[PDB]
């Protein structure tokens, strides 16, 4: 699977000790887009880092 650009969101918000739980919980570079807090909080990731991921997504135009 891909995950590179999960890892290139998460290296930029300073957030690279959660590619284990990207990994773990499959959120794949297709999921980006679509990541939810509810999927976040199953993959074991803090609140205050969800909000982060959150809102890149919200942001980033080379997110699909
Ligand atoms: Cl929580």
């Amino acid at each position: 699977p891909f995950f590179t650009r999960g890892r290139t969101m998460l290296v930029k918000l300073g957030l690279e000790k959660y590619e284990k739980n990207f990994k773990k919980g499959l959120l794949t570079d297709p999921t980006l887009p679509l990541l939810t807090d509810s999927a976040l909080k199953a993959a074991n990731i803090p609140p205050g880092p969800r909000l982060m991921i959150l809102d890149h997504i919200q942001r980033d135009p080379e997110i699909k």
